[PDB]
């Protein structure tokens, strides 16, 4: 099989099965299932529960400055149910530990390809 760097997007930041974060462990059971802590922990990672069309849709909305300086990125103009796993001060890989928080943002991503669609997650703003 075959990943694209759309697809591993979705692996790593969309979550459209849920409003919002269905539980207090639910950032444990994703980072876990999503397969993001193979070799480390992860110190931070944002899941987005919008439709994959809304998320999509970004790339077509406001051309922003992404951190890293790089000016492919782009800014959500709707506010989206995103969740931000946190390790917690006890966390130790391989035994991961995240606290789950809820929030409601703008998103910037990356976009590339045709179709033009998120490829990296850069920030909650
Ligand atoms: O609000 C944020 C900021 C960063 N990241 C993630 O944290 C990592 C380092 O910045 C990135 O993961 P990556 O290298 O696989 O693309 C980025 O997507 C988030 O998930 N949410």
């Amino acid at each position: 099989m075959k990943e694209t760097a759309a697809a591993k997007f979705e692996r790593q930041h969309m979550d459209s099965s849920t409003s919002a974060a269905s539980s207090s462990n639910y950032c444990n059971q994703m980072m876990k299932s999503r397969n993001l802590t193979k070799d480390r922990c992860k110190p931070v990672n944002t899941f987005v529960h919008e439709s994959l069309a809304d998320v999509q849709a970004v790339c077509s909305q406001k051309n922003v400055a992404c951190k890293n300086g790089q000016t492919n990125c782009y800014q959500s103009y709707s506010t989206m149910s995103i969740t931000d796993c946190r390790e917690t001060g006890s966390s130790k890989y391989p035994n991961c530990a995240y606290k789950t928080t809820q929030a409601n943002k703008h998103i910037i991503v990356g976009c590339e390809g045709n179709p033009y669609v998120p490829v990296h997650f850069d920030a909650s703003v």
